[PDB]
């Protein structure tokens, strides 16, 4: 199986998922100087007031906080998007050290982690159908730097010891993802892909300029998670990020400045 270990990491994925070397792969380096301001972009609309979290799962690659997406409750719209995208889950990618961990980079700068709020286009009826379409998903990307704690993150951090190993899940209700957003919704956007296999080219990426601050103790707790299942040799869950991929024939647009 693919992973991020010594022998099955990102440079190996193409052998099972040939679209790894495709025309619209993610993440990418965001060259701030060459991203053009696009005054036709709209403000992003993040409507998470009715979000219903249900569960948190260690899937052996990251942990996902899953939402009830059976009704139009936590939606992302506007920005570069046409139509309405419903929140299904969020997860993070992070490093073994504070100097690395994000998937997207900003003029080659790597952040300590990166949060992905994953949304699917309601015109496709469900997630599984949406990932088959070029405009199927919108992922809202938010950088994490180490500094002041993020109080809105602590409930997530505190449950991780209950889902240490691959395939563990825990009840995770009433979590409000608004506590994870920075103050500004200024963003960059570009057409890309899932950053893990199956690496489908179905994502409008929206990457916020303003990172959120999390404490060293918070990100330390992410690094105590395990890639392995229970009663297998311990492999800390760290460096679960794909490096920047060739931008190819794509423009990154800025909503600002
Ligand atoms: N193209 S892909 O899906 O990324 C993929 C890549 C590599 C494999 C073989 N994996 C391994 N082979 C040898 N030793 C190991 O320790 C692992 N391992 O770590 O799994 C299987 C699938
Ligand atoms: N890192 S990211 O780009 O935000 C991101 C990556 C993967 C997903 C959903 N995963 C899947 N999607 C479709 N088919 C699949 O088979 C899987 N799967 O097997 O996981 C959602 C978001
Ligand atoms: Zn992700």
């Amino acid at each position: 199986h693919w992973g991020y270990g010594k022998h099955n990491g990102p440079e190996h994925w193409h052998k099972d998922f040939p679209i790894a070397k495709g025309e619209r792969q993610s993440p990418v380096d965001i060259d701030t100087h060459t991203a053009k301001y696009d005054p036709s972009l709209k403000p992003l609309s993040v409507s998470y007031d009715q979000a219903t979290s249900l569960r948190i799962l260690n899937n052996g690659h990251a942990f996902n906080v899953e939402f009830d997406d059976s009704q139009d409750k936590a939606v992302l719209k506007g920005g570069p998007l046409d139509g309405t995208y419903r929140l299904i889950q969020f997860h993070f990618h992070w490093g073994s050290l504070d100097g690395q961990g994000s998937e997207h980079t900003v003029d080659k700068k790597k952040y300590a982690a990166e949060l992905h709020l994953v949304h699917w286009n309601t015109k496709y009826g469900d997630f599984g159908k949406a990932v088959q379409q070029p405009d199927g998903l919108a992922v809202l990307g938010i950088f994490l730097k180490v500094g002041s704690a993020k109080p809105g993150l602590q409930k997530v951090v505190d449950v991780l010891d209950s889902i240490k190993t691959k395939g563990k899940s825990a009840d995770f209700t009433n979590f409000d993802p608004r506590g994870l957003l920075p103050e500004s919704l200024d963003y960059w956007t570009y057409p890309g892909s899932l950053t893990t296999p199956p690496l489908l080219e179905c994502v409008t990426w929206i990457v916020l300029k303003e990172p959120i601050s999390v404490s060293s103790e918070q990100v330390l707790k992410f690094r105590k998670l395990n890639f392995n299942g229970e009663g297998e040799p311990e492999e800390l869950m760290v460096d679960n990020w794909r490096p920047a991929q060739p931008l190819k024939n794509r423009q990154i647009k800025a909503s600002f400045k």
